[PDB]
């Protein structure tokens, strides 16, 4: 955890995370952060490797709006798992229609509650045959993927801030 | 972690609550929440099992600004331990040496900032023959309290403000 905190750039802290995280199991990452009152998505710090076609569609697309799991973060400090419950409305279903093309069908979110107000996520990704396995992939690695969103939040927080 | 959302009132989440950190092995706990941009210390939401002449003395000596465990969480989302060296100043060490003769020695705490900007702390207190084998114990369940710090927060919060 303490190379994130003793890494030095933002190239370098996200290669960092990038690593713990594949370490993990998960391929793919995100880890947005907005400073206390805000909510200007656009200029939201961003880290990880979703494909960056998908992250440019989504901000085009206003899908912060739709995405549950944002929502959810804005309301909650414990994870959300995604499953198809938690996509409820017909825009919910075509947002997971295009997501899972991307790749992103199974993973979680943490939600990001900063000391100093600010806001974010932080979403792992992992393959899996289906949802029981990538569960079980997730739910065997969750009690540290718990402590890493908030060292995650603390260090990224300085970078994107200070 | 479910007893404590499926519980209805503060009587009732409070002896789950210390119950859980007593089965997790620590005699004393602490959970202090506060509402956003709160300085309130002394007439906050308090619960768990220090002793009531501490908490009194506590408060009426405004010890939440001289607790360096309280300046900590408004700064972080990282454990702080009870270690010598958090007691810096003068007044920190006559707090120690007060606190040491309620029976606080060994603990930590959890910082806690929730959703609706909620400001607080969780902390837990063991009892050991010693800082080497205290920290050891503490260690060993670290990454469950990391997971309860914030189950707790978010019913927590719900049965405060809510
Ligand atoms: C409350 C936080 C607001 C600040 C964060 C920056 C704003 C937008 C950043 C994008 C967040 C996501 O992109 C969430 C995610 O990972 N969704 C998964 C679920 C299925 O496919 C996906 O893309
Ligand atoms: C950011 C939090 C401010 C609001 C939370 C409630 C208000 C203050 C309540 C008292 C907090 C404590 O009592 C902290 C603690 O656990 N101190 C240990 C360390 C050695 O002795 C102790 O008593």
């Amino acid at each position: 955890f303490l190379e994130l905190e003793r890494s030095s750039g933002k190239l370098e802290w996200s290669a960092i995370l990038q690593k713990m995280a594949s370490d993990l199991g998960f391929s793919k990452i995100l880890f947005g952060l907005l400073p206390k009152d805000s909510q200007d998505y656009e200029n939201a710090f961003i880290v990880g490797n979703y494909p960056a076609a998908w992250r440019e569609h989504y901000d085009r697309a206003g899908y912060a709006r739709v995405d549950p799991t944002v929502s959810h973060c804005t309301q909650s400090v414990l994870p959300i798992f995604w499953e198809p419950s938690i996509y409820q409305t017909r825009k919910q279903h075509e947002f997971f229609e295009e997501a899972s093309a991307a790749g992103l069908v199974y993973g979680l979110t943490m939600p990001l509650h900063g000391a100093r107000g600010e806001l974010g996520a932080l979403s792992f990704s992992v393959e899996a045959e289906n949802r029981a396995e990538a569960n079980r992939f997730m739910e065997s690695v969750l009690p540290t993927l718990w402590m890493l969103k908030d060292y995650a939040l603390q260090s990224g927080a300085g970078l994107a801030f200070e």
